[PDB]
């Protein structure tokens, strides 16, 4: 078995690094004064990048892997989106459910990703695709830890038996808490909707994540429920706003007064870049505003916030290959995130800050925790992003479950030329 | 040498065709009805996308690949861009502007790349980066056919010998005359640059492509001036307004007004989704407007409208691997062409409309033609566009310029399983 991880780079350290590998975790990080020989039991990193495992904080599973079936959406459009997959109804089983989301699972695992929050509808009597991710969580947990969200897409007041359902996720082992109250029939059931969330999470003691004002609404302030219950009751660690891209039209008189209340309520963000950049703006006609929740000025303010993919080959977002540099590339760009340190500090977007949104104890690359890091072909963070590397190794339990053949270009000049796209 | 390609999908097109080269050209295109076996001097699609080449109309290969140096842009902003690239004035030589533009252009050559129209700084007495440019364009012919635009980039009427510097750099060779309208001093020195552009664009039988309005400035209008004068003289197919990010911005009424001129005159535009996105919107809080021009429209209304990458690795824009598929990728996501059809046909946008945007007169898969083409591991544009695929190989004449070995990913689960991204 591995034995060491040699010629490590880490972010924002100098030099090169071994990581000592005993048991399935890490016993010990020395530092190196020049490059380590190869030998057996030992993964050479090379002299790349040396990171804990990339995270997807907000995905789909259940409707992942369906755009296209039975018919493609030709506008693009959230309201044809929703006719397209009320189309395969029909196809709409358990078995479905979790062929599609393995599916989707190893292509995250080709990619170095070994945390992921899956939301699950379960506005659905059936619960039938909730059944099936809960045997997809314990299926795939050798490689990916699984956590997974009820999600009342319709609604917890205005969706028949909604509470009742929303209850019956987490009895039967739904992770997370989940709300969307911008979408309950009137700004007060979104309120209440958010007290009976929190209520639910405490009794069961399970984390929050509400897609909490997703839409371009200078007057969709859920946020300030969900921090203010957060603060009240302590927890605001276990506690996720995802999306707030109405954040993006408030004025900043508002933005700032409840900035302060965010700090303090220590709650979680996650911004979906893809996503948001191809379903906000909308109803805009010229100028259209971005419509990607305040990551900047989180950043500076000291809230954590990251990225999720939110969706993968699906009826709403037909792209992605669930991969988080992609993820990341795009919210640098329309963010603008743009600074050198920016960029080279994105990492933290889909690793650290994702992990710290999904409560994890068991994340970094330090002594005494589980050997779970990948290896990125690539000398930092500003570089990995450039190139949008791919995963030449991914460790879990010091053994590698995914390696990366780098491809190989080549120019045939006056005499053949190796391309890396590096200067 | 090559003889045949086989196995190869087309655009728009069902089924498989085989193209039989001749003497450097293309001879003859016919269907087949089946998959065909493979054999010498015959080059196996095997069953990808062969397209005529990417195109990259606009690029500044005199200010590529020095980011960083000496310093990097750690604001992000064009301001500190300016000052970066002023602090490595002392390496701006005849050399390090060929050694730059020539590793530039290699990444292009090894990303399918065979046609670049760049940009060249002519507010220089001493027209260094031209002169340079210039031999570049020579040595790299065998492999890119290299337009190079006299960029007055500190403007025509308002800096010193303005006019006589853009003629000198004419009269030296450069393809196309340049402008940029809004940043001389004046709105009336903003128009009667375009006039002294097209005199001399007129007087030396070039083409044109103006930087025109890039600003959020809902009253920069100079792209009217320029495709009324280019109706006038009766040239639209020789021009091109690259940016005209204002566009974004206009009331809708005079919008409408403006796209019966710009049907009219036949002229191109050049929009460049990486770049705009990152310096448009820089003067909005929020919410923050996208800033590209009317890309969707241009489309809808027929109006020929390609993407360009526009900076690479520079104070500017310090991301890039100069490749087309990452800047198409860009502009659906932000021009929200993203239903199936809109993403499949968008490789229009670096191929065929591009090399309209070039006048471009052997360029095409067609018999008759060149035997430049290129082949994608995809099914299609889509497929292409989702999964970010390299070049397989790049043909040039008939013979290949450039291949990519794709990388191999393999996740270990209970039995290795490869992963190509695929459903
Ligand atoms: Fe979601
Ligand atoms: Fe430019
Ligand atoms: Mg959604
Ligand atoms: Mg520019």
């Amino acid at each position: 078995a591995l034995q060491t991880i040699i010629n490590a780079r880490l972010p924002g350290e100098e030099g090169l690094w071994q990581i000592h590998l005993q048991d399935g975790k890490i016993s010990a990080i020395d530092a190196q004064s020049g490059v380590m020989p190869i030998t057996e039991n030992s993964l050479d990193a090379e002299q790349g990048l040396v990171i804990p495992p990339f995270v997807e904080p907000h995905i789909h599973l259940d409707t992942t892997q369906t755009a296209g079936q039975p018919n493609w959406n030709q506008s693009g459009t959230l309201f044809e989106g929703i006719e397209r997959w009320a189309e395969r109804k029909a196809l709409l089983t358990h078995d479905d459910v979790k062929q599609r989301a393995w599916q989707t699972l190893k292509w995250q695992i080709a990619n170095g990703i070994q945390h992921v929050r899956t939301h699950v509808d379960v506005s659905d009597a059936t619960l039938t695709a909730l059944k099936a991710m809960l045997e997809v969580k314990q299926e795939v947990a050798p490689w990916i830890d699984l956590q997974i969200v009820a999600f009342p897409q319709e609604g917890i007041l205005s969706y028949p038996n909604g509470e009742a359902l929303l209850e019956e996720a987490l009895r039967l082992g739904a992770d997370v808490v989940g709300a969307i109250p911008h979408f309950e029939f009137t700004r007060e059931y979104g309120v209440e909707s958010l007290h009976k969330t929190f209520a639910l999470a405490q009794k069961y003691d399970r984390l929050i994540d509400v897609h909490c004002d997703e839409i371009d609404d200078e007057q969709s302030r859920f946020v300030e429920t969900v921090a203010a219950l957060a603060h009240h009751e302590g927890m605001g660690a276990r506690v996720t706003a995802s999306h707030t891209t109405a954040m993006h039209s408030y004025n900043g008189a508002y933005t700032s007064r409840l900035f302060r209340l965010l700090k303090m309520s220590g709650i979680n963000f996650v911004a979906n870049p893809l996503v948001n950049i191809h379903l906000q703006g909308r109803f805009d006609t010229y100028p259209k505003r971005r419509g990607i929740t305040r990551v900047k000025e989180m950043l500076e303010s000291g809230i954590n916030v990251c990225f999720g993919h939110d969706g993968v080959f699906d009826p709403w977002y037909p792209l992605g290959t669930a991969n988080m540099l992609q993820v990341l590339h795009m919210g640098l760009h329309v963010c603008q995130l743009m600074g050198y340190g920016q960029i080279n500090d994105g990492l933290n977007l889909i690793t650290h800050h994702s992990a710290r949104t999904l409560n994890l104890q068991d994340y970094g690359i330090a002594a005494g925790n589980s050997a779970n890091l990948i290896i990125l072909p690539a000398e930092n963070g500003f570089d990995a992003l450039r190139r949008q590397v791919p995963v030449r190794y991914s460790v879990r339990g010091g053994k590698v479950i995914a390696s990366t053949q780098p491809a190989q270009t080549t120019v045939y000049l006056e005499q053949p030329e190796a391309i890396d796209y590096k200067r």
